[PDB]
C-alpha cells in the first residue's frame, strides 16, 4: 500500500462508480419510456370501453322502441282491450366510470433523476490535482 | 499527489456518490408510485368490463325473452299450427376472463430498495477519523 | 489522516457503493416483473374486450333479423300493403381499436441494465495491491 496505489485505487473507484452511473440513467430512462407506453395502452383501451358502452346504450334504446312498437301492433291485431304481454322494462346499463391513467408528474420526476445522476458523473480532471 | 489531496479526492468521491444515492431514491420513489396508479387503473377498467358483460347478459336475456313471447303471440293470431318462424337462439356471451394486477410484492420491494439505499449514504463522519 | 486510515476509507468507500449496488439491481429486476405484470393485465383485457365486442356484434345481427321477420309477420296479418311500422336501422358497433402492450425492448433492456451493473462491483482483491 503506497502512496501511487491508493490515487489508482481511487481511479478504480471513481470509474466503476461512473461505470454504474451510466447503467442507471439507462434504466430509469427505458422504465420511464415503459411508463409512457403503458399509460397510453391503458387509456386507449379505456376510451374504446367508454365509447363501446355508448354505442351499447344507442343500440338497446332502438331495439327496445322497435320491440314496444312491436306490441302495440300486436295488441291493435288482439283486439283484447290491451290483455296480452305488457311492454317489458330492459332498464339501462351502469354509466361507465373508467380511470384514466395520468403519469405525467411522475414521467418528468424520472426524467429529472437521469439528469441528476449526470451531475454526479466523477470527472476525472478533479482528481489528482 | 499529496496526502491532502488524496483524502480531498475522498471527499468528493463519497459525495457524488451521496448525491447520486438521493437521486436513485427519488427514481424508485416515483416509479413504486407510478406502478400503484397503474394498478389502480388497470383494476378499476377490468371491473367495469366485467360489470358492463355482466348487465349486457342481464339485457340481452330481457330481450330474448320478449322477442320469445312475441313470436307466441304471432302464432296464436296465424293459426297455422306453428308453422310460422321459430323462436330464435340468441346464444350468450363468453364469461369475461379479466386479469386483476397485484403488485403488492413488487411495490413492497421498491419500498425495500429505498429504504437500502438510504443505509448506504457515506456519512463523512466516519471519513478522516 | 494517515495512510492506514487513507486505504480504509477507500474499504468504506467501495463497501458502501458495493452496498448500493445490490440494491439498484434488485429495484431494477423487481421494475422488470412489474413491467411484465402489467404488460400480460392489460394485454389480457384488451383481448376480452375485443372478444365481448365481436360476440355484442353477433348478438345484435340475431336480434335485428328477428326484429324484422316480426314485422314481415305483422304486415302479413295487418294486410295493409305495408303500411305499419318500417323495419328500424340498428346501426353497428364501431370496430374496436385496442392497443397491446409491447415492452419486450424495454424489459430487455432492464435485463441488461442490472447485468451491466453486476459488472460495476468493486472486487477488494484489486483494492491494495
Amino acid at each position: 500500500i503506497t502512496q501511487q496505489v491508493l490515487s489508482e485505487n481511487q481511479k478504480l473507484i471513481a470509474n466503476k462508480f461512473n461505470q454504474a452511473l451510466g447503467a442507471m440513467q439507462t434504466g430509469f430512462t427505458t422504465t420511464n419510456e415503459a411508463f409512457q407506453k403503458v399509460q397510453d395502452a391503458v387509456n386507449n383501451n379505456a376510451q374504446a370501453l367508454s365509447k363501446l358502452a355508448s354505442e351499447l346504450s344507442n343500440t338497446f334504446g332502438a331495439i327496445s322502441a322497435s320491440i314496444g312498437d312491436i306490441i302495440q301492433r300486436l295488441d291493435v291485431l288482439e283486439q283484447s282491450g290491451g290483455r296480452g304481454g305488457s311492454i317489458p322494462n330492459f332498464g339501462s346499463l351502469t354509466q361507465i366510470n373508467t380511470t384514466l391513467l395520468d403519469l405525467t408528474y411522475e414521467m418528468l420526476s424520472l426524467q429529472q433523476v437521469v439528469k441528476a445522476l449526470n451531475e454526479s458523473y466523477i470527472d476525472l480532471k478533479e482528481l489528482g490535482n
